[PDB]
């Protein structure tokens, strides 16, 4: 048997992804119609053996998540729970800090995945590779763009055995082309180098790339499974969107029910589109490539929606555009309004795509990039709101271009 | 018996043009070291005869306001009551709304008060001209910049009998340079005409008081202007609460010089005028220049320099440090060699009586370079500069900013 | 041109309801399956003539009011004004502060209602008895029990005009059989008393039946309108479960689409039961007479409901029997459990029935009423609570009896 | 080198006996003027070597508690730290969970509180028995009545050697007069058969008293220290107010300028009497012994307060008598209103009687004991609330006896 350590954030990271994070927390965001996490627990629930699966953040627990987590140990028939950390512990020392829960049952390895990623998760592969090596460390690594690796953690490797000789962070010169996808594969073993960190730091916070992977590389412990799987991180609250995107793009294989049809007497669909059942579309309303719609979502007739996610309650109404945008839960977009943002994905395998860095401008600019609405949004009729993120509960007046709305 | 109504605002109505803050309500933001209600509550508790003083606004009530409403009794010894619109009434609105308890008691005259106006409040000296005038709207009026006066409510006045004879509220043209400075002496007959703008509406309740009943109204011998000399500024902005911040500290040199800051060489250098709260650890290599305001609780270290800024309560400033023209929000942290630095808005110097612009966060779809705003709980860590940004609360940088709105 | 004005409280007037009223304000809890509000909503919207619903209360305006603001919005196609009150006023005082936003669009008469009644609402009655005198008041008015009529608000008429001749709001005494239901019809002369009551207050608070209608009476202004409906008022906690028996038997006449229909697939059904079609039932489940179940509850296989009001989240696990109880929202009632109440209807024609006293102990025993489980009660299996009241998110592990548990 | 372990309890554990006060935590409740945990931390940092503070508990961290911990680190000059468990662990889990944080910077010994107790804490004393022996644990013992001590940890000793040949926790029938206090001292190697025990669950909550104490009693580790100071258990109300009694005894020989003198120019005092110098009390009032007042409490002329606790912001006006009871914060006393409880105190007649905590409900009836009135509770003019619980947030109308009001 194995388990599953999911280490979700806390407040303090989903600070990124500030105007979506206001109202929920950054995991549980429904990324193409499910929650972040959720495509966790469902790529962990398919793998024959998984006992438990463990939440390591630290959020407190409020209603959604607990209403979350009793929701995802039913649908999963699994023990989903949910470890708080007394201290924001870095991201090993939530691991070292919880080794007694995490190895109860003595399990014969467990994986360990940021939930800010958006991938595949070849949990099986990686696991063939484990139980035909049994390494402490097995990571998960992407081949990028060499201009783009540089955003990244990048990993030197030794082709023939795979095994990690050099890690570096974020490198300021080029270092390599396999980038780390926060996925691994670790056994009990690998609590001992924690450990010793931990001891070190004595003379409770470890970071797991900077002090365990950057340490051990080159003597033995620590190795590499490629693939080229869809992979994403979810940082700022935009990248939600290219995450949405690639999700919807492999509903075609695992869930295509999720995804929707044309059937000529309801709403135009174009590429792929999830809809939840709750939500009425008009027919008119055509939904084009990589949209998402959440539950209670009213759509009028005639609109346009483009590249998106209109989240729960949102309503819009007659001859919209909405075009590379995040609807927030409950915002109203009234008739002839066209909210319109700027593709900007993290792809690193795209030599355009921009660092995702925290600084959203350039030199007083706003760099062009998904229009977020946050939650409560009341865009008035006959309106454009163009490469902006409006903070909720904003009703507004007036067109807006190239702003934050505070 | 007088009273005095002052028109607070509320959460969506703040529009802050730059934020103060993010947290607490604009009227509690501390313009010189008390908020910015305060001394309204100050002017209108001196005044001989005055009774009660309302809040007329569609803020709920929080925590701070009640607390502020307690110690605003507590301290003043008067009733300060806040009644509560069920919905945005405007300007006017609230004071129809409301005209029952505005008028128990059966005041002499009432004075209605903007509550973003840093003003002198020369309450008593309109009080008397109107005592010798007795007609149903006194408006205060200053003297604008040309260019200027068209971002205020303008008022084409009779030099001889100070009545207002035309009024626009903001135009595109100019029509004057006397500019409504938002304080107001009031009749117990001036909720007449109130009354009569519902009843053009009705044939809810909402009445811009400056377009339905001053703009209307002028040249009817009812609304008459009381010419001033001190003070004035709008606090709509970060900067404009700055500068507000050192008008009321040039102003506490003669009301209250015991709120000033002295040297005690002992202790912290001061240039200029300094509040520093009587509960805030100031280390005494740390240099507090001109129009610095300290607020409760707050730890400076040893040789941080702070000049012209506002930090707010439980504010800590390690040591080394150099804040310039911000606002550190409260429980915000910035630790050792770190720069917080802003951009001063200030008036035209070669230009007489200009009073100030107030930025309004994006000029042509660039962040205009201004005041540095802290949320609340902002970690900076050490050895960073923060310049030109605004730091949404609750937020721990790990690097150097640069003119950004770092959410 | 009509309109109406629903008194709902504050909090302050909700505490009575104190063990359900943690969780939502006191009208927006669901009897017979919706809010108790949306009863007087619905009755006033099958008007001819009423534009305008006015609520008026010192709640604070937090997310389940505007939620059911606009839901009542768009479910009766009707303006749903809530008009927050600066100070908790009165009855009556707040008709008088609201009097420019009631007499907006010069509305022929307008119905004040409690909100805190379960009527027939016998509107358009009143209506035409007001069209034919066209008096001030219109007070509704039922027959009572002579012994259970000093718990109410006595009204002495003459038999042939119907017209108040004396007002008493807690008798000592009888004083008449005519009780007063809450639910009145005012001209808009009415607000002309009210006035001079304001103003003998201050050479605000002004209670309606204390201040307006024991001075008015005799002196030919307050007229009565006998009415023979169901009537009920909801002061306790468990009085809304005697309002749900007397709703779920009007809706056999109002709405026969709520109720549920013995059926071979699903659960035998005994009497009026609405049960949510979000809700799970299992076929071997009994849901005896008076019973409403919410959205997203789950009823185990062998479960024996009767007189019970089960609400939205809650859990009932295989083989329990609930009688006369309220189980909160998302509470879990273990296997074997047994969560049993006694009857205690307010029931004013009832000769038999308790005072509805705010005390709830006679000489130190609790006396014997409604089971209620607080919001997220988890309830062991084989386990029974008998006559008690428990505090939210209480997780027992014991039987009570006749107890309160904090 | 020594640290300080106080386990605190969370929201679930300590709520049962009866409320104290509903709001803020048990730990953090004023007995005697301070919070309870305070006396603790007075007691800790008293002695030569502390260098830290932990606080073990699964309250989440809200306001009241991180800012009486920044209270506590700025007064008393020590690192008071609160480390929360993720779950609800028993007496010894938090402290095998926590033992990189409690054993870090090596303590040659450490002392393990119970957060709930009344003690003058002679931790020199304990310590200069364990540096004289320097074994695993250190229990304090009192003596207790042989029919008290069933409530109670019961420790059979040698009388030579002072150690525990037998634990049993709540036994059924005389097993010894020693009682276990609720103070220990742990050496290092003592989280060594910590260890041992969570192994064995393998096959973390670890009961301290169940699993380690009765068990190892007999075989070299666990040892009594036997003491005659203040020792009380804080379950209850009357539990607090007698805890109350015991240190404003102990004020007059440790901190004398904590009670109040007479004041000639100010409220008459009988006994031992606390009261802030931010609360205002009026030369007429007669506070009489065992009384304390908390901050910003104003106390009108005439009033009589006895053995009673008024918490922060609650105002008592003119000639009322509260005895017996305590006034929650923000609480609002009218004039000529009567507070009255019942205290069901130590056995007169036994010297060894400890105090009985009562359960708030005995043989089926609500016990006569200490009237409280929770947070914000407007009591009227002249009525009188007798041996009552008024829940939080309630104005009363009306006289109200052995109740508990909702
Ligand atoms: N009760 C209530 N108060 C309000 C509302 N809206 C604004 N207020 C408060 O009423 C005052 C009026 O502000 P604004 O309506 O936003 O206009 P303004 O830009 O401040 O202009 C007014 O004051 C200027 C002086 O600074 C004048 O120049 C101008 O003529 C006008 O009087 C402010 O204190 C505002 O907070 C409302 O809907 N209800
Ligand atoms: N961290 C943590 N602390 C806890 C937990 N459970 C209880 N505590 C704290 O541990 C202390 C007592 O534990 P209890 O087990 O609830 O106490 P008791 O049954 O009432 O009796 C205890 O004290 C008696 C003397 O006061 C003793 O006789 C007895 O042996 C035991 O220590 C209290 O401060 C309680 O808040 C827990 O799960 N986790
Ligand atoms: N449980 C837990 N998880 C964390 C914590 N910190 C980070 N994580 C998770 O692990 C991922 C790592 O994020 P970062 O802490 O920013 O580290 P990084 O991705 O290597 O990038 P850098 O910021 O350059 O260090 C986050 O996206 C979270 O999903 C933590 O303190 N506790
Ligand atoms: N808006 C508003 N509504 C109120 C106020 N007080 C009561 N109400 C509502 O109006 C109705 C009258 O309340 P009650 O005074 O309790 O009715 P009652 O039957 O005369 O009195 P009791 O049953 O003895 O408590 C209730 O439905 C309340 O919800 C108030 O101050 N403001």
């Amino acid at each position: 048997m194995l388990k599953a350590v999911i280490l979700i954030g806390g407040p303090q990271k989903g600070t990124r992804f500030r105007p979506l994070s206001f109202e929920v927390p950054k995991p549980l965001f429904p990324v193409a119609g499910v929650p972040m996490i959720q495509h966790h627990i469902e790529a962990c629930a398919q793998v024959p053996g998984m006992q438990e699966i463990l939440l390591i953040g630290f959020y407190q627990p409020d209603e959604p998540l607990t209403q979350f987590l009793e929701a995802a140990q039913q649908e999963f028939n699994l023990p989903v729970r949910y470890l708080q950390e007394f201290a924001p512990l870095g991201t090993g020392g939530g691991l070292y800090h919880f080794r007694d829960q995490i190895l109860a049952g003595s399990p014969e390895a467990f994986f360990v995945l940021n939930a800010d990623v958006c991938s595949d998760f070849p949990l099986s592969a990686m696991l063939e590779a484990h139980r035909r090596q049994r390494h402490p460390f097995l990571l998960l690594g992407t081949t990028a763009n060499r201009t783009q690796s540089l955003n990244y953690g990048c990993i030197v490797e030794n082709p023939q055995t795979h095994e990690v000789l050099h890690y570096v962070e974020k490198p300021s010169t080029f270092i390599s082309d396999i980038i780390n996808c926060g996925i691994y594969l670790f056994s009990p073993e690998a609590l001992k180098p924690l450990r010793d960190v931990f001891q070190r730091n004595q003379q409770g916070t470890i970071r797991l790339e900077q002090d365990v992977f950057s340490a051990l590389a080159g003597q033995g412990q620590i190795y590499v499974h490629l693939t080229d799987g869809i992979w994403s991180q979810i940082k700022s609250a935009g990248s939600a969107l290219y995450a949405s995107r690639l999700y919807l793009s492999r509903y075609q294989d695992t869930h295509p029910e999720r995804l929707a049809k044309h059937t000529p007497g309801g709403p135009w669909i174009r590429g792929n589109v999830y809809i939840h059942p709750t939500a009425k579309v008009a027919p008119s309303a055509v939904l084009g490539p990589n949209v998402s719609i959440g539950k209670g979502v009213t759509v009028g007739e005639g609109v346009r929606l483009r590249e998106s996610i209109v989240l729960h309650g949102a309503t819009l109404q007659e001859h919209t555009c909405v075009l590379h945008s995040i609807v927030g839960w409950g915002s109203t977009v009234g008739r002839w309004a066209r909210v319109e943002g700027t593709p900007s994905d993290p792809n690193p395998n795209d030599p355009r795509a921009r660092m995702d860095s925290e600084s959203l401008f350039k030199d007083g600019k706003l760099l062009p990039a998904i229009t977020i609405l946050g939650c409560r949004v009341r865009i008035p009729a006959e309106v454009l709101i163009l490469n902006s993120i409006v903070l909720p509960h904003k009703e507004l007046s007036r067109s807006f271009t190239n702003q934050i709305i505070l």
